[PDB]
């Protein structure tokens, strides 16, 4: 399972961390990754797992590498074709500017109460049941319905669209990754063509009618962009909301704090994004490069885990402790550098709206008795399931 050590890599830097199956997973996924930050582990290591690749383990190095796109390229962002995820500057700036017209802060401010109405109807349908699988019953339906809202798409298309995106990250075997992607494209293409002719004020209409390098955007470019806008906000949001609700279910004192001080909910959102950070992307070396005393070779892959920066004790004191009143919350949960999450403003509103509406309607809830919560590790780390229970008599319809 281990790849043989390339000759340019010294043995003393070898630490065989498996990002898809870390040894301490049962202690919780963030904890399992933080093994990389023990005092005997150098800031830059090589693992022989998953083809062999570098891992930067400290916030300083993670930030620096994400800044230096000239040495650390996005052409190969995964260990071991959406736009703009695979492009370096300067072509990236064009598509990034266009995508920002659909998910940027002004759009998020316009949709805030639509987001709230969606959260309310979901929670209200669960409230009288006294139980749910949060991941399945709230976290999954929420971001897909936000996308249908953004893209002006009908409710009846959800089951099939949801299935297609599920096949890309959690295949049941019906479809290869390529087949799911093309089916997704089969779906988007006619909508794009039609909204070239009769535009609305939706995200597909904007992307379809956009300009890159003097002339109109192609259908190939529009489809691969709309595709990323869809998938970019699903798994991250589903899994992040799950880590957050797991913690709040296990910490009645933190629940109480936000119940008593609702004005702290946006700071709490930021501290949860630090503690339960979940993305680990990477880059490929464009050339030989000596980085902080270490010889990196052209073509080497390097994992730069966005998750690790906020957990670094050099960045935040007592990093495993959740403290909604931290003066300085330092993290790279949405990334850093030219590819910084375009959905970051939408995500923060999704999180804040969720916490406000859930705590308003179902203030007291616990993990279902006897349930053990299981985490999973990957490019986007997550929660397998979150069985929650409450007493309907302690809830309120609002
Ligand atoms: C908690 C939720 C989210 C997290 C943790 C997150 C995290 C990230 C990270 C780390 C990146 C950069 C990856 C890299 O540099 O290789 C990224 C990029 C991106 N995200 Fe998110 N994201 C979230 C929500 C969303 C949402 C809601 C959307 C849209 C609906 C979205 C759309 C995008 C897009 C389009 C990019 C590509 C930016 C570029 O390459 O220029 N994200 N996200």
């Amino acid at each position: 399972n281990l790849a043989p050590l390339p000759p340019h890599v010294p043995e003393h830097l070898v630490f065989d961390f498996d990002m898809y199956n870390p040894s301490n997973l049962s202690a919780g996924v963030q904890e399992a990754w933080a093994v990389l930050q023990e005092s005997n582990v150098p800031d830059l290591v090589w693992t022989r797992c998953n083809g062999g690749h570098w891992i930067a383990t400290r916030g300083q190095l993670i930030r620096e590498a994400y800044e230096d796109y000239r040495h650390f390229s996005s052409e190969c962002p995964f260990i071991p074709d959406f736009i703009p995820t695979s492009m370096d500057p300067p072509e990236q700036r064009q598509f990034r500017a266009l995508a920002n017209q659909v998910v940027g802060m002004p759009v998020v401010d316009k949709l805030e109460n639509r987001i709230q109405e969606l959260a309310c109807s979901l929670i209200e349908s669960l409230r009288p049941q006294g139980q749910c699988n949060f991941t399945e019953d709230y976290a999954e339906p929420f971001p897909i319905r936000i996308f249908m809202l953004l893209a002006g798409l009908p409710e009846e298309d959800i089951p099939h669209l949801k299935y297609l995106t599920d096949q890309m990250t959690r295949p049941d075997g019906s479809m290869t990754f390529a087949e799911a992607k093309e089916a997704l494209y089969d779906y988007l293409i006619p909508i794009i063509e039609q909204r070239r002719q009769k535009p609305g004020t939706d995200a597909i209409s904007i992307v379809a009618n956009g300009q890159v390098n003097g002339r109109p955007i192609t259908s190939d470019e529009a489809k691969r962009m709309c595709g990323l806008l869809l998938v970019g906000g699903l798994d991250t949001v589903v899994n992040f909301l799950s880590f957050s609700m797991e913690f709040l279910a296990k910490s009645p004192e933190h629940r109480q704090e936000l119940i008593e001080r609702p004005e702290r909910i946006p700071a709490a959102c930021e501290e949860l994004l630090r503690r339960f950070s979940l993305v680990a992307d990477g880059r490929i070396l464009t050339s030989d490069y000596e980085f902080h005393g270490v010889q990196l070779k052209k073509g080497d892959q390097i994992l730069l885990p966005q998750m690790l920066s906020g957990l670094d004790e050099r960045e935040n004191a007592a990093p495993m402790h959740v403290d909604f009143s931290r003066q300085k919350v330092s993290h790279t949960t949405f990334g850093h550098g030219s590819h910084l999450c375009l959905g970051q403003h939408l995500a923060r509103r999704e999180i804040i709206v969720t916490l406000k509406e859930w705590l308003t309607r179902i203030p007291d809830f616990s993990i279902a008795p006897g349930a053990q919560i299981q985490h999973k590790s990957g490019i986007v780390s997550g929660v397998q399931a979150l069985p929650l229970v409450w007493d309907p008599a302690t809830t309120k319809a609002v």
